[PDB]
C-alpha cells in the first residue's frame, strides 16, 4: 500500500571469507589475488545496490587502500582498485562517505605512477568514479580538499602522475554541470599558474593534456580572461591551445 517500487539494498561485508584477513596480509602474492579475485569474481561484480546502515565498510576499503598505495603486485592493485570503484558506484552518497574517501583517495592518485595499461585503466576508472560522487569542484566547498590533492599531484616529480592527475582534473571540468563558481576562485591564483607548467612540459605527451586543460577553461570563462597569460606563452602554444579550443 505504498508508492515507491524500490531494487532491494544488499550486503557484502558478511560474504567476506573467514580468512581472508590471512589471505590478504599474507607475502604469497597467489594468496593476494586469489582473495581479492573470488570476492570479486563472486560478490562484487554482481552487486547492483550495497546497503549503508549499520554496515562499516572501512575495513574492507582500508585493505584495499593499502593494496592500492603499498602492494608490490600490480595485479592485487587493479584488483583493488577496481573493487573500490564498484563499492562507491553502488553504495553511492551519503553511504560512501568522506571518511572512506580518505581510506582510498590519496593512495589512487599516488598509484597513477603505474603505466601498465589494465593498472593505470583500473585506477583510472576508480579516481573518475569517486569524482563523480564527491566532484572537487563543488559548489559547496565541501571538497575542496580533494580538490587541492589532485592539484598538488599535477605538480608531482613524477611525470606519469602530473599528466594522468591533470587528466583527471580535466574530465571533472568536463563534467561539470552544477556550477563553476568554485572553479573560478581556483583559477587565477591555483589552476593557471600548474597549467602554464604543464604547457611548457618537455614532454609532449604532457604539454597535450596542457592544451587540453587551457582549451577547457577558455571553453569555460571564455577567451578575454586568459589573454595575459596566453600573451605570455610561446607563440607556438598560444596557437595550439586557440587550435585545440575549436578540436
Amino acid at each position: 500500500s505504498h508508492m515507491a517500487s524500490m531494487l532491494p539494498e544488499e550486503t557484502i561485508l558478511d560474504k567476506l571469507p573467514k580468512d581472508f584477513q590471512e589471505r590478504i596480509t599474507s607475502s604469497k602474492w597467489k594468496d593476494r589475488v586469489e582473495a581479492l579475485e573470488e570476492f570479486w569474481d563472486s560478490v562484487l561484480s554482481q552487486t547492483k545496490k550495497l546497503k549503508s546502515t549499520s554496515q562499516n565498510y572501512s575495513n574492507l576499503l582500508g585493505i584495499y587502500g593499502h593494496i592500492i598505495q603499498k602492494d608490490a603486485n600490480i595485479q592485487a592493485v587493479a584488483l583493488a582498485a577496481q573493487s573500490v570503484e564498484l563499492i562507491c558506484d553502488k553504495l553511492k552518497t551519503p553511504g560512501f562517505s568522506k571518511d572512506y574517501v580518505s581510506l582510498v583517495f590519496t593512495p589512487l592518485l599516488d598509484r597513477t605512477k603505474e603505466k601498465k595499461p589494465s593498472v593505470i585503466e583500473a585506477i583510472r576508472k576508480a579516481l573518475l568514479t569517486i569524482c563523480k560522487y564527491y566532484d572537487p569542484l563543488a559548489s559547496s566547498g565541501r571538497n575542496e580538499d580533494m580538490l587541492k590533492d589532485i592539484l598538488e599531484h599535477m605538480k608531482h616529480k613524477t611525470p606519469q602522475i602530473r599528466m594522468e592527475c591533470t587528466q583527471l582534473f580535466n574530465a571533472s571540468m568536463k563534467e561539470e554541470k552544477d556550477g563553476y563558481s568554485t572553479l573560478q576562485r581556483y583559477l587565477k591564483d591555483e589552476v593557471v599558474p600548474i597549467v602554464i607548467q604543464i604547457v611548457n612540459d618537455t614532454q609532449p605527451a604532457i604539454r597535450t593534456i596542457g592544451f587540453e586543460s587551457f582549451a577547457i577553461l577558455i571553453k569555460i570563462f571564455g577567451m578575454n580572461t586568459f589573454v595575459k597569460t596566453l600573451e605570455h606563452l610561446d607563440n607556438l602554444k598560444r596557437k595550439k591551445i586557440e587550435e585545440t579550443v575549436k578540436t
